[PDB]
This record gives C-alpha cells, sequence and structure tokens, in this order.
C-alpha cells in the first residue's frame, strides 16, 4: 500500500474555502496560496504589510507542518498589475529581510498578474522538506 | 528517466507531456475544456467539468485520482466576469466535495489561449 | 535543510535560488534569456536559446539533465504575436526533440520583468 498525502490547518492562519491550506506527502510539505490576511480575516493595508503578513502566514503553516522557512525548496510571487516599480522594489526589500542568507535563498519565480480584489502580492507552490 | 504517460481516453498536446510518474509521485501537463476528440467546449460550465474530467482520467490511469492530489494551480481568462468566477467556484466545490481534503491551491487571472476560459496547471498527487 | 547550488556558467539573482536538490529532485530557480555576465539577449530565438540553455547547465551541474525533466512552466510575453509565439514552440520543439518524452507543460501569457520576452519557471527534475 502507497502512503496518503495529509491536509493540514493551521488554526493561527486564515483558511479559505476553496483552497487547501497546507498538504505534506512523502517528507514535503506544499501549500494553498499565501497572501496578506490575518487570522480574523482582515487584509491588512498596502503592500509592505500585506507581504509581512503572507511570509507570517507561510512561517506558520510550515512550522505546524513540521517544516520552516530555512526549508522551502521553492516558491512563486504573483504581484499585482497595479504594483508601481517602488511597491515591486519593496517587496523585494522585504523579501531579503526574510531570506537574509544570499546562498541560501530558495528557488524563486516573480510576474505581474491580475490577483483577487484587494490583494497586492500573492505566493503560491511553496514547496519545502519536512524537518 | 521519467515515465510519461498518455492516457488514451483524454486529449494529448504535441507540445505537452500529459503525465509523468515519478518516485509515487504524479504530475500532470496543463488541463484545458477539450475532449477526447480535440473539440474545444464552449463556456466555462462546460470547460472547467471537462478540465476536471480530464484531470480525472489521467490520475486515474497512473492509479492516482482527484482525492490524491496535494496541488493544483488554475488559471482563469481574464475576461471572466466576477459570477462566471463565482460559477467557477461553485463547480470547483462539487468536484472537491470534500472540504477537508482539498488540495492546495492557488487562483488567478490571466490571458489564455484563443478560446481557453480556464487552465489547470502544476496538478501534482500521490499514487494509491 | 535543503542542499542550494549554483552552476558558475549560469547567472544567478540576488532574490533567486538557482538550483536546489532535495531527495534525487532538481528544482530550479526562474530562467531567462541572460548569459553568464548578465547581458540580456535581443529577440525571441536568443533568449529562448539561452533560457534552454541555462536550464540544460544547472540540470547538468546537479546530476540531472534536459531529459530528466519532468515538469515545467512557460510564461511569455502580452507583447508576443501569435507567429512569435508559434516560433518559440518550434523553438521549443527543436529543444525537446523526442516527442514521447516531452516534459509536463503548460504555457500562458504574463508580464514579465523588463525586456523579457520569455521565462520558463518551475522546472522540476530527477537526478540520474
Amino acid at each position: 500500500g502507497m502512503p496518503t498525502p495529509t491536509f493540514l490547518v493551521c488554526p493561527d492562519v486564515v483558511k479559505f474555502e476553496n483552497v487547501g491550506q497546507i498538504a505534506v506527502v512523502n517528507g514535503m510539505v506544499y501549500l494553498g496560496g499565501s497572501v496578506g490576511i490575518d487570522k480574523s480575516g482582515t487584509l491588512h493595508k498596502g503592500l509592505e504589510e500585506q507581504t509581512r503578513q503572507t511570509f507570517d502566514n507561510i512561517r506558520k503553516c510550515l512550522e505546524y507542518a513540521n517544516s520552516g522557512l530555512d526549508y522551502i525548496v521553492s516558491l512563486n510571487i504573483f504581484l499585482s498589475t497595479s504594483l508601481s516599480d517602488s511597491e515591486e522594489a519593496r517587496f523585494n526589500e522585504l523579501y531579503r529581510e526574510v531570506f537574509c542568507v544570499p546562498a541560501t535563498r530558495p528557488c524563486r519565480c516573480c510576474v505581474r498578474a491580475q490577483l483577487q480584489e484587494g490583494l497586492l502580492v500573492e505566493v503560491v507552490n511553496v514547496v519545502a522538506a519536512q524537518k
């Protein structure tokens, strides 16, 4: 028999009806899309606060799933098509505060897309190893 | 070297590997609302149902299934209205009807190839 | 923690892990038509060829190769015409010239960073 994937919900991170928050399979963790919404369901104001909240959500989910930010292998970034050059640059400044070791930064891509209402940034396809 | 499969009952695109099996995991190429004969169905409803039928058949051909999907990505056409996006999600919940085991997902708008209203990509699933 | 590698013959971007190896699988950061010196090539063909050359070099550096790719995603610039997208796919079939082993693929238009006509992301490959 083969092992089942397991689906988890970190109680300190917002959970969306249509979206698996965390999946674990064969020592690997996958996350559903993460956005700058706190546990109370409040979307934070501006690129910076949405970015900080997004990576806080990711950190909490990964640690809940026996992983962590330093175990992320790959992730994708969707920035809103509405963002200015300064907002995109600020995102990357904040990104480097989350992943502070240049040598071990995870695989990344980043493109502009039309996100759901109010969203300035979304981080998707987070793949991480378990501890 | 990775094993590539083609389910005979699902459309196969020239440039696109349909199914890959690697170390008990199944990966799929992009899926759209085109049936076995190569006919693109009209409208979001029919395209959505056909897309997930394609995914289901591909996964079952590799002894996986919808219930063993860990993650997927959705691209909806930029042309879709809010009500169309809402309708997509209603249909999505009819495919994944067990709330607790819904796969990781993300959903954004994109400029898709001609005629396409929805595309589901990066489907990753475990073998049963 | 997972092993991150840098192939010294391929450009590395400040914010971007170039190569990650985990449990006999290789993941790549986004690849674009920029050479080792950091020069973005002019035109779709040269950017396309450079992008897949970068991918080839990274995979071979990580005990893998183009023939071990399981899945990848393509983002083409929204500025590209239909004829240019067709040209990209011709070039794609030159690189992946064995039809049966072409990796899982999806391809959509997106607004890429300055100057970029094509970007290949989410490359996942098995190790030898």
